[PDB]
This record gives structure tokens, C-alpha cells and sequence, in this order.
């Protein structure tokens, strides 16, 4: 690549992947999405967080390709993992899950930042700083907030808490 | 009737009977309308969500009247049966009686359309498919989706989640 | 009912009664309106007349209902009978059956206040003056005036005066 | 009386005794306003509701006055007696005093009419069928609606029902 | 043809020979409207009615051959045949003429649909139902009403009529 500098291959295949898990966050935040739409779960609140937070895993994805391109790396697709289960459960199970994912997402993006130290490569790493390792943050503080309220809501009426939590917060 | 085309005399008396069944719908929801208005049931919410129905059932009614003279049929009208009851009970109850009479007024379109194919009315089919079909299953999902919140905040407190129901959903 | 103060069994069952000659009169207006709207009829300006007619009783209907539930009084709904005729004939015919229709409709409305006065029901009659007795009359005379001037205009040239009539007054 | 005509003295001190009733009313409209607004209640949308139905009847007091000036007969003020409560015990307790107060307002109006029409005062009777039958009517449905509704919200968690109907309805 | 996919050279040569039929009759439209422009007709609202469907019927043409390309199918055109008549005789006879063309332009539409379906070319009923069916059925009520319009008007004074018709209705 005649404008490749300082990007290892390295770092080119931590990207390809990181790349690869957020199209799979995006894809499991799609069959979230789609479950809470469900005429026998019908929680559109629920339906409307997990829809919103696919797309904005999706766009993670085009900015680390976008980011590839830029430094002369290789897109490499590989299949995308089916989401891990086909039904979600209730709002409390649904936003644990999520934040499972969203810790996972959040140990890739430190895994990378790490790699990119050793490698030296100060643009990788000042890229996961602006536009990853906050917004990650920021999620994940806010799925914690989420889950602590739900539960709070859960102990005893948990329909009634879950038709509030959906009411009320989302 | 001189405009008359490819407009069997079987499809004409589908259509006069499917107007019937429209206006008896609009009747019932008029009926329901009127009980969640009531002193004693005061929930003005579940009140506004059957009036808007028994004008969207009317609307429909006129929709297939106005079809019925546009292909040169006869509009037959036949003695509107009364609501089948005249107290609906609780919110869940009266929702639960919505959907029976949609899914029946449905059923009754996807007949009609069955009846358009056999004799070939292309025209017909094309008219159930842009203002029928697409209304009343958007209109059914909307439905199972309130049934499906209704019962989620009825295990309990009864009382609580039919006030919350018509508070925050309608 | 918690909330019913001097409303007489006998007016609430004299409400219900004219609350059905109120929906039969939209039915038989709704008739009338999809009549001349016929191919083979094509007045438009006699199908707009009686479809604004078939919706101004419904509406009165439902000022009716809404009134019962107010003094505490209980809607029971009969089944609605069909229009009396299917055609209608010419304008002249169909006007002069309206008007008879809203000559029984306004003697229902004059029985229901002479019942309102025996029974001693201030609201009642205070109610039935300023919805139902003022627009009967202006109704009625409207109609006069029509039936009037289609009388005048049908005695040599029928189909030239109906054409007339249909294209300058309505 | 140089412009009294047709008042006759048994409707002038009639209209003195619902002037009174009145302004008595809305004295015990203050007084519970005033006792949801007490640190230990709290209950800002109760409070909100009686104090605008304290004004309301002092606003029907007004214009009684203003009606008795009008005929020439004179207003003559007697001694308000004081709420007939000092607290109000919870907003279900509050609301079923209150329509109470307002069912033996409209049955003092009723009486007033009747009294009208012995007498044969035109102008009296449309006077009240204008600006308090149909108030009173509107008013204690309004009441009767509310009470239903705190009824059911009160079956089980009774300070979650009071907090959920004052935030939610009032 | 690359594009081409599930596109029977039937359909294609129906759609080439109904695109024949709309320029016939947009021709034919022409005639009309110029023969109701001649100094010794002078109906300028029948000459404005028929040039206004001869656009129209152009329209239907192009929009069935811009359909043509996109299927990958290939328009052939044909000699266009002069209208059938040079003079239309009164507005009657033309209006009976014009309905006469366009209840055949249907057919020929309700032909090709018949087509559609024994070949199953979902996309070309598709295309039928949205652009012709419905806008054929609204043309011929129209047409029929007219023709009703003038019949009533023609009995006894044709010339008065024939005026009131063009001045009145068009």
C-alpha cells in the first residue's frame, strides 16, 4: 500500500476483527430489537432501545473500516455469528444480555488500544479514544442504570414493573 | 347498469354483506365506546380508543359502499344487528371482544378477496389490498399488542393496572 | 348510579328509544346518499345533501349517549332497521321522505320534552332546547323550502328541473 | 322596585338562600384546599382541584348576585357557616364530601326551578338552565368519574393509588 | 436482454399492443375534442372534456412503454388507425362513443391482468392494478354519470340541455 505507514499487520487483523464483532453486536441488537416488537412481548420502548443500539453498532463498524482504509489496511469480512439466542425473555434478561455484550464489545476495544500501544501507533490509539472507548463508557454506565432500575421495579409486580420501567424510562 | 364490467352478481352481495358487517362493527364500537364512558367504569382513555374505532369501522363501510356504486353494484342494506352485549366488564374483557369482531372482519375480507380471485376481479382484489387487508392487521397486531399489556398489568393489582393501562398507554 | 339526581327511569328508556330513532335516521340518510350517488342516478349534489344529513343524526346520537352517561343513565342499544325503501325515486320523492323522517324525528324530540316537563327534569328539557329542537325546525324548513322549489321547477321539464335543481341550489 | 317585574318575593329570597348555599360551598371548597395542601398531605393536584372549585362557586355566587340586581330584588347576606370539617381525611374521603356538596347544590338549583315554573319566571328558569343545571350536571359526573377511578386505584397499595391518581389524573 | 427476468413474450406483446390501444384512443380523444371545438358545435366544455382525456390516454401509453424497458421487453409500434367517425353528432352520441372506447380500453387492460396471472408476473399485475384498473373504473362511473347528466336533460329541449350540459356540468 503506498500510503500504509506504521500500521501493522498486526493491528490490521485486530481491526478486521473488532470489525467483525460490532457487525455481530449489531446483528444481536437487531434480534433483540425485533423480540421486544413481538405481539406477545410488546414492550415498543424496549423495542425502540435495542433498535436504536444496532444501528449505532452497525456505524461502529463502518468507522473502523472507514479507519482501515485510511491507513491502508485490508478489510477482511468473515460470517457474521447467528445472535446467541432466538427468544430474550423479559426486560431484566433482555438488558443483561446486552450489557454482557456491550462489556465484551468494550474488552475488544481495550485489547486493541493495548496492542496499538505496544505497535507504537499513535493514530490507532487516538482513534479508539474520540470515537470508542467514551461512547463504550457512556453505555455501558447507562445499560448499569437501566439494570439496577429494573430490578428495583422486578421484586414484587414484575409485570406491572416492566410495563412501567418500558412506560416510564424508555 | 350501463358501467357495469366483469362485476359478478356474486361479488356484488359479498360486498353488500361485508358493508353489513362493517356497520354492525362500527355499531359495537360504539356500544363499547359508550360503557368505558360510564360513571361507574371512568376510563375516558379506553373510551377514546373505541369511539375512533366505530368511525375508522363507518369509513369502511362508506369506503365499500362508495366501490359498490363505482363498479355499477347495488347497495342492499340490512337491519343492523345490536352490540352483543351491552356491558363489556373490565378493560382486558372489552379488549378481548375487539379483537374476536376484527379478526372477524378480517376473515370476512380475506374472504371476499378469495371470492375476487375465483371470478377474477382484478379491480376488486386490488381495492380490498390498498384499504382493507393492510388496515386490519396493522389495526389486530395493535390489539394483541394492548391484550398482551393489559393481561402483563392484570396479574395482581387489577384495579392499579387498568388505571395505569389507560393512563400511560391510551 | 352514584352520580344520578332526579334523572326518571321513564326519560332514561325514552332517551335509549330516541337515541335508535336517531342512528335508524343516519341509516336511512346514508341510504338515500349512496342512492343518488348511483350511476344511473348521478345527482352528486343530492348524494352530498343526504350523506351531510346521515352524518348530522349520528351525531346527534351520540350527543344523546353522551348526555345519558352525564345524568347517570344507562345506553341500551336495539337493533338498528333497515332503510324503508332501497331506491328512492326521484329527488322530489327522496326529499319528501326526508322530510317526513325529520317531521318524526322532531315529534319524538317534542314527546321526549313534554315527558322531560311531566316528570319535572329541567336539565333534560334545557338540554333537548339547545341541541335538538332549534335544528329540527331550521331542518325542516330547509327541507320545505327545498320540496318547494323542486315542485316548482318539476311541473314541465322533470329531468331539465332535477338537473337544474341538483346544479343551482345544491 | 321601579324595574321589578314578575319577581315574585317567593323567588327573591329563594335566590338570597342558593346565593348563601353558594358562597358556603365554596367557603368548604377553600377549607379542603387548603388540607391537601398541608405539609403532612401533600397532595398538590388535590389541592389544585378543590381550590378551583372554591372559585367556581363563589363565581355562581357572583352571578346569582348580579341575576337578583338585575330583577330588582335585593340581596340579602346571611352569616357563612363554617366547612363542616377540619380535615379531610384522604383524597377518596375529600371526593366523596365533595360530591356531597355539590349533589345538594344542584338539588337546591332543582328546587329553584321548580319554584320558578309554580311562578311562572321565564327569565328565572332559563337563568339557572344556562349557567348552573348544566354545570352542576357536567360537575358531578366529572366528581363521580373520579371517585371511580380512586376507588378502583385504592383496593390494595392505597398510598401508591392516592400518589398514582394525583400524579396521574389531577 | 441482461434486465430481463420471469418476463413472458406474451406479456410482452400484449403490453405492445395495448400500448397500441392507449395512442388509438388518445387519438381518438383528439378527434373528439377538435369536433366540439368547430364553429357549428361550439362546446368549448365537451372540446376541454375529451382533450384532457386525450392526454390522458397518452399518458398511459408512455408509462406502459416506460414499464416496457424496464422488464427488458421491447415496444414495437403499429400504424395508429384514425378514430372511427370525423364528426360525433351531439354530446350524447360522443359521450356514448367515449365510453364505448373506454370500457374496451378496459378489457384489453383486464386481458393483459388475466395474462399476468396464468404466467405469474406478480410485478406486471402489480404495475395494472396501481396505474389502470383503478383509474379505467373511476373514468367510466365518470362517464356513466354524464351520460345519465345528458339523457335526463336531452328528453324534451336537446339544444337547452346540451347547453346547460356543457355550461352546468363541464
Amino acid at each position: 500500500s503506498q500510503i500504509r505507514q506504521n500500521y501493522s499487520t498486526e493491528v490490521e487483523a485486530a481491526v478486521n476483527r473488532l470489525v467483525n464483532l460490532y457487525l455481530r453486536a449489531s446483528y444481536t441488537y437487531l434480534s433483540l430489537g425485533f423480540y421486544f416488537d413481538r405481539d406477545d412481548v410488546a414492550l415498543e420502548g424496549v423495542c425502540h432501545f435495542f433498535r436504536e443500539l444496532a444501528e449505532e453498532k452497525r456505524e461502529g463498524a463502518e468507522r473502523l473500516l472507514k479507519m482501515q482504509n485510511q491507513r491502508g489496511g485490508r478489510a477482511l469480512f468473515q460470517d457474521l455469528q447467528k445472535p446467541s439466542q432466538d427468544e430474550w425473555g423479559t426486560t431484566l434478561d433482555a438488558m443483561k444480555a446486552a450489557i454482557v455484550l456491550e462489556k465484551s464489545l468494550n474488552q475488544a476495544l481495550l485489547d486493541l488500544h493495548a496492542l496499538g500501544s505496544a505497535q507504537a501507533d499513535p493514530h490507532l490509539c487516538d482513534f479508539l479514544e474520540s470515537h470508542f472507548l467514551d461512547e463504550e463508557v457512556k453505555l455501558i454506565k447507562k445499560m448499569g442504570d437501566h439494570l439496577t432500575n429494573i430490578q428495583r421495579l422486578v421484586g414484587s409486580q414484575a409485570g406491572l414493573g416492566e410495563y412501567l420501567f418500558e412506560r416510564l424510562t424508555l
